[PDB]
């Protein structure tokens, strides 16, 4: 049921919610339940992506793991207004499961047949990619900034495989996309390449503006 | 259903019925259950809120809440004719809740980006506040004092919080009403402050005529 | 609907009708039934009072009872041809009503803001008080003799109160009127005081002399 | 529903036309049918009291019971004109029911505060008296004359518990008439007094007189 | 609906349409469907009867049931043109059977109080009574003659229930026009002593000539 | 099911019914199946508590209590009507009963977070110690006089405990009603300490006039 | 409907009425009704321009627009006479409305290409600049004065953009009035320049002087 | 239903009044959610011919791509103004897009057997080729230039098809029109053989002016 | 349910369209999924008769039967463009099916008593034989071609069945057009007899050309 992911969407503008009356009137427990609430909402998430797997709808997958992203974004906004390292950690642990499941939105995408949806699923990995970027500044965690570089790069590499079941599809537009996309994530290593020393980001883009 | 709000809003002028009668023949029944049938006025204000939270109007909210302030101010009224310590309690505690209850009908309005509401809402604690001075001179509670003074910092407080989404908008004109708001609450601090010593007010006035 | 007033009004005109023939051709079923018409007539009236409170027309609701008045006054007639305590103290019933309505139909002047109506609502109280000393006068009940001068009383009391929403809304006039009426009560107590031993008309004539 | 009543009075009707029809042919079918249909119009009478008890309507409860008074009535005309003692014992029976269901309408109408009913639950509570009184004369049954009386100072008695929620309900008007019903008990005690030696019936009037 | 009685009315004109068609031309046929259209003309005519009872229509009753002697008076000539001894008890049947009808329609004018109507219904049965003087002289049916004068009588007699319910209602025309119906019946019972050799028709006029 | 809850106060009404037709025919079995129906009604209502604690309900346990106490004060009334030391007993042991019972919803609504139930139950305390003081007067007895005192001190008591989870969940306006609960008690005390000597409710108010 | 136009229009010679007495009489009622009478005269208006640009009339948005102004003006004159600060920001609130309605009934017409009364509606942004050039005056305010510069600047801006569609559909004559509306506000900036000191007004002038 | 059509339409030129006022007062935040409304505008356009295809009409299939075209369009020129890489990209892929739509237009034309309804979906197609030459002039893309002149090429090929099922249902017009859309397709790819230098565009329009 | 008659059909139709569009754009896929939506529709076609036989529908029998001629004919055509052998034989395969089928179509339609439709079957396998012709020459199969003449015979033999309850059923029209179906047969037989040398077709022809 698409019903689920309602209860989702609904507990976390309660969260925003929680969060945005706890900055109003300064109550580090409706920042708190905030948290919680969150934490709730993308469990459920979760749950409602896990029964999509096991049925047939990568739509409702989709959707599922960007309501994710949507609650570790949520996560690390709270993390910011309560200054906890402990708020961050947990907007970092839901950042990096998001990678990975959308990841395997894409792969249930594939295996249905659906070329637009898995597309969407790549390109919630990028924005994945720009929040761990973030979260990554926001600790000054050396780790952070390398999980971010791989995630983008890994985006970069799933659009091939998106464009390589576009070609079996005859869709290139979706596919020309598909390259539209690699060339935000060369672009988006390109502009972390320059300021915010890294000796890394510069191969990552080289290698793949190659691609 | 606004259908509800006209059962509130007869509920109430029903009460008002019942007490201009009261005084007119000089009945402490009629005055009971003017008491009576303003308390359910506003319980039943308070419900159609509740739903206006779970629901998306926050123009419902608003009238719920400012018909639950006109309950309020009832039984001041009430009070003052029966002369009942109890009625006079009943009426504060009306009073401190339309408070919070209009809080919450600002919330709603931010969440759901409605700054003109919010703006009202704002207002509504203004007068909440000028309500408590009320009650505050008729019971020479001096706790009731501390709450209106408070209640009314707490609103140019929220003024601010009020412009801050003002200008998110695009919207200077409330956004400007909304800071003549917070200058009739200075003003109403500084007429305060003049009379009535309190070794407050001054002090209230003075850090909120700064913001 | 004023529809249903003509509908009072005609069975009223009705009643009369057969009560005039009842004396002319002197049959007692003809006054009977007269009796019973006048009854019906009156209670119409009180259902479309009943309705002008619930609608907001002060203007039916004066019309409506007044018309009760007139059926009270029928009744007093009808006693008298016929002879019965019965007919009399029905008479008494409809009359001892009219009085607490005309104090209702006042209340709904004042509640919105209607002192021309208001006025005549008082006056009618003072018609009733007048028609209760006739019945008094016919029965020599000690008690009808009681219920008219307080009826009398409380009409010049609630004159008061018909000033007193007439200098909210400005209109001397009406107020002037307003005293006008409560020196016709004075005089009527004075009237009934010199004739007719009473140990209260007295009373009740220096005190409202005084208001 | 009242549409039971409607129900109930049409069988009335009916049997008083079986009885209409059966004086003008002369039929003892007539009669007999007559009887039986007036028999289930009271029965069904009783039906709709029972549940205006178990639901909240003195209104209905009132009608019910009076239609019982008719269907009493009408058995003691059908009684005279068959002149049968069984017909005339039914009559009876009806009669000393319809007394003691007055009198459950009557504490109906106080639990549920309508002092207007309540008055002519004991009206009707008299006129059973009359009707036994008539079936008395008819009979000449010493018991039935007992029995008459009774009732009536009975009613008298619960005129005063009607007066008594009438000044709980400050309405004067049903409580001056409830002391007008007192006196036409008093008086139909004291005309039954005069004609037909009843040791009793001058204690009753002496006594009632007094209250 | 008097829509119906138009209907019936209409049948009627046909059932003669039919018959004087049926003579002009000779057919046998024209004669049978007259007959069978006059039986239908009558069925409807106390279709519109029975629910005039269950109505308050005794006027439409009238109307019904005299359409019912109309039908039996054509079937009487029909029968007469045919020399049919069926078509003959037909026209009796329809006859005595307009004579419990009459009287029907009449006790609904009584329990309804419509003296002109009952007045009329009376008269009716005196048609009826004339109609099966009629049948009898054409089928010398020393059975049909004793229903004749019967019918008469039992006229008669509720011509004095008519004049009761006269006396009731104060309208001695109908009343003297009662005691006129009597004397006509007194007189048709005369005039059928004198010819026709009836044991019988002398003992009812002298007895008819009391009352 | 609160569907019990319409049951057991059902049971109540009629018990009131029982009561009030009791005295007005003078029946002392009335009176009986009313001490019997309202112990039924009692018995019933705590069976509702009993699984409103065994379930999640304070509401569902508040009323069932309160008409435990409005039983406790039915059988008072019941005892000054049969003039019964037994009556007056049972009415002392429902009211001791209450009390207890009413913390038992307290501290329900203390494990559940229901504060503004938990001050309604703390009331209800109070109301049962005025029962109680009610009965002590009635009785004369030197025992219900303490218990009372005691039970209001154990309510003002309570207070503090609900002003207590008050100000962890932060709802100043129900605590400041807590404060103002206990100074009613204060004047209880204080009302009782002035008549009817007592060497103890001086201390009482003293102490509870500190807190 | 303009029939809705006419409805403001009335409303708004009746605050006239209001306020043309109220200085007459010295009647601060007058005065306040008049407020609260205009403040519902631009309310309509403003709902006559919303379903206009749901609709396709800029005919109808322009006539409701300058109602608005009017409205404005009105509110700015009441001011003056009353001398409120209240007033006087609720004339400014409906002038700095009025202004960014006249933008839109522009880019109305722009969308529908009615270049005349986009003309019109940069006017009337201009006649709103005036008005807070005189709303500035009256309360000092050096806000005010910054907005009406503004507002000033902004016209002759949208100035260009009328010239601009007007150019596309070939009507130099409304394309030179727009170049005329353009000298009359540099006019005005130079009018403002020159008297009251303004470190601003020159710079505007220059700039738009230039365009 | 065409219901919807007009939905999608007015989509569209709320996006399109979104973009000119962002062009008028320069907001950024205008041409995002003109972005935005045109692709909605376009989504709901595309379930419109979704279900045009499961129903049978190839008119509404048509008017909702050709919007889609619309849409397309309208992306180019918010691309432009907001000189960005993406929108121009969505440009791009709402283009490439309603070119195999137009295609399905077409196909479901044949079907169903709308020879004029074909014609205009493969026009459809060399205006989809024109505005893809439009993107890649703007975007100096060497990839959306071969999409173009594929697209167009692609036309010409299917206006065969459609002379093809002209020439099976006898409309020789059409069919000639369809060969006049052959050579504006020639001359397009000639007039952009001449400037442009294309290695291929020359191929092209050789090998379509042979058919 | 004819309800699946509708889904074999459509079925078809977008076998159909996944062949026209196959052809368009010179995709094997398309084609492909044409013979595969072709060899659905035709499975289900039959699943439709298989019931239509143990229910008593031959009207649904012929409908089921005469689609899956339609899909065999497909089939044909699909063949033709791909050039498969295979796509050749499995319409082949379809074909021999279609015929024996057919003949249970009929056996269906004779022991159910419905001539008009036996003889459509018959029909059916004349057409049948049509295909196989068809077929025969499309593959040069000196096999195919005489499986056609054989079931062309085997369908005039049928026709004398057709005709023989024809002559049972009194219905010479559908017998006449029976054998007015036996000559097109004999002449398609002469037909194939004259071109194509085949030792055989003149045979059949000469024997079927006598019966």
């Amino acid at each position: 049921p698409e019903d689920e992911l309602k209860r989702v969407e609904k507990l976390v503008k309660e969260a925003e919610m929680l969060l945005m009356l706890a900055k109003i009137k300064g109550s580090e427990k409706d920042l708190e339940k905030a948290l919680r609430t969150a934490e709730e909402a993308a469990r459920e998430a979760k749950k409602v992506l896990e029964q999509a797997e096991k049925e047939g709808d990568p739509e409702v997958a989709l959707r599922a793991v960007e309501l994710v992203v949507r609650v570790a974004e949520l996560l690390l906004r709270i993390a910011k207004e309560s200054g906890s390292e402990e708020a961050l950690m947990t907007a970092l642990l839901v950042a990096v499961v998001a990678a990975t499941l959308a990841v395997r939105v894409l792969v249930l995408a594939a295996v249905q047949g659906d070329p637009e949806v898995a597309l969407r699923a790549v390109e919630l990995v990028v924005r994945v990619a720009e929040l761990l970027l973030r979260i990554a500044k926001e600790s000054g965690s050396e780790e952070a900034l390398e999980r971010a570089l791989r995630v983008a790069e890994e985006a970069a590499r799933l659009a091939k495989r998106v464009l390589e079941l576009a070609q079996e599809q005859g869709d290139p537009v979706v596919a020309i996309a598909a390259v539209m996309l690699v060339k935000r994530v060369a672009e988006l290593l390109e502009r972390i390449a320059r300021e915010s020393g890294s000796e890394e980001a510069k191969e990552r883009a080289e290698r793949v503006r190659e691609e």
